[PDB]
């Protein structure tokens, strides 16, 4: 099957944790992914390796890792690739409990027009 | 008139400033705000007070400040508010070259369903 692992930055302040939880809850409401887990980059648990361990624990063979980050940075271009064990020539390979699970690392949000939409909603106090 | 100031984190690595550049270009394309500028909180210029300097320079009486941040944090709840000289109520009282300029500080993006849409788009490589 296929899992979605959402990945966000650590903050010491709890706002980002709630952000990731609620995002995972809404993507769960769309019922397109059997397993949806969350992972925090720093400070707070779960840690991202925990997200992957639990995604496989419920039975996933392909773990889609989505950087829940506006722009690229050190975290998305260096930290997360190394935490998940991605590298050159190959995309991703995890070998656990007699199971070969593949990882696919996705892109940040970027300058999507929907961010613009939200920006303008906010500008008008909405 | 009223200006829009987009506000970003800023990084020694350049992705965030270019993100803000592109977002400001798209909202300019939307032709809802007469003046649109961006401001970086750290490392990179232009800066938030500099953004305000130029927003007033082109002629603003009302400064719409939007935090281009996923969740709340120290920058959005403490740092950036003090950089602007606001504290909670209304936010705005600024006085330059014979001008009473208002700032209105908006809220972060949050767990908008449109971030969910983008997340899923990314998950499928879209």
């Amino acid at each position: 099957m296929e899992a979605l692992v959402l990945v966000g930055h650590g903050s010491r302040l709890p706002y980002s944790k709630e952000l990731l939880v609620k995002l995972a809850e809404k993507v769960k409401e769309r019922n397109l992914f059997p397993i949806v887990e969350i992972g925090l980059m720093e400070f707070s648990e779960p840690t991202i390796p925990q997200a992957v361990k639990k995604a496989i624990e419920q039975g996933a063979k392909r773990i889609i890792v989505v950087p829940v980050f506006l722009a690229h940075g050190i975290h998305t271009t260096r930290d997360i690739p190394r935490l998940l064990g991605l590298d050159e020539n190959g995309c991703g390979t995890l070998e656990i409990d007699g199971k070969t699970v593949e990882i696919i690392y996705r892109e940040p949000i970027g300058a999507d027009d929907r961010i613009v939409d939200i920006i303008i909603d906010r500008a008008f106090g909405r």
